[PDB]
């Protein structure tokens, strides 16, 4: 089973998931000087007012806050996207130290963590079909830096004690993901992939320029989670990020000048 350890981490993934060495892998370094402003890019439309969170799950790789995606309740549209993409879950990647944890980097800078809000293109009917399409998913990525607390994150932080180990889930209703966004929706965008196996090349990445700030105490609580299941040897869930992959034949576009 793949993971983030010395013996099953990102350098090993290609042996079971050969697309790991593909033409549009994620994450990437965002070279801010080389990214080109695209004045034809529309503003993002984030419509989360009717979002229905259901549950939070430790899946052994991260924790997912899951949403009801059986109707257009929380959707992403506009920007580089054609059509409507429904929010299915969000999760984070984070480090063992404040100086690493993000998957995307900005001029080689690593942030302490990165939030991924995962959406699937409604024209494909469900998430499983969507991941088989080159325009199946839109993932909104948001960097986290350590400073002031993010009040809208605290409800997530406080439930983590109940899902410490792999396979644990807890009810998690009425959570409003709007509380996780920064003020600005300026973004970079490029075609890429899932950043974990199966590494499918199905994602339009939309990475916000403005990080959110979270407190040291908030990120410390992420680091108390476990990769392992209950009753197994404890391995802290930290450094669950894939490093930047070759950009290859891609251009990163900026929504802003
Ligand atoms: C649960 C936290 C909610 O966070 C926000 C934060 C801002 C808004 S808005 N765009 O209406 O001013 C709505 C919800
Ligand atoms: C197809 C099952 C796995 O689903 C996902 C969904 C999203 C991601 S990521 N880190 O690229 O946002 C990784 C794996
Ligand atoms: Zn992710």
């Amino acid at each position: 089973h793949w993971g983030y350890g010395k013996h099953n981490g990102p350098e090993h993934w290609h042996k079971d998931f050969p697309i790991a060495k593909g033409e549009r892998q994620s994450p990437v370094d965002i070279d801010t000087h080389t990214a080109k402003y695209d004045p034809s890019l529309k503003p993002l439309s984030v419509s989360y007012d009717q979002a229905t969170s259901l549950r939070i799950l430790n899946n052994g790789h991260a924790f997912n806050v899951e949403f009801d995606d059986s109707q257009d309740k929380a959707v992403l549209k506009g920007g580089p996207l054609d059509g409507t993409y429904r929010l299915i879950q969000f999760h984070f990647h984070w480090g063992s130290l404040d100086g690493q944890g993000s998957e995307h980097t900005v001029d080689k800078k690593k942030y302490a963590a990165e939030l991924h809000l995962v959406h699937w293109n409604t024209k494909y009917g469900d998430f499983g079909k969507a991941v088989q399409q080159p325009d199946g998913l839109a993932v909104l990525g948001i960097f986290l830096k350590v400073g002031s607390a993010k009040p809208g994150l605290q409800k997530v932080v406080d439930v983590l004690d109940s899902i410490k180990t792999k396979g644990k889930s807890a009810d998690f209703t009425n959570f409003d993901p709007r509380g996780l966004l920064p003020e600005s929706l300026d973004y970079w965008t490029y075609p890429g992939s899932l950043t974990t196996p199966p590494l499918l090349e199905c994602v339009t990445w939309i990475v916000l320029k403005e990080p959110i700030s979270v407190s040291s105490e908030q990120v410390l609580k992420f680091r108390k989670l476990n990769f392992n299941g209950e009753g197994e040897p404890e391995e802290l869930m930290v450094d669950n990020w894939r490093p930047a992959q070759p950009l290859k034949n891609r251009q990163i576009k900026a929504s802003f000048k």
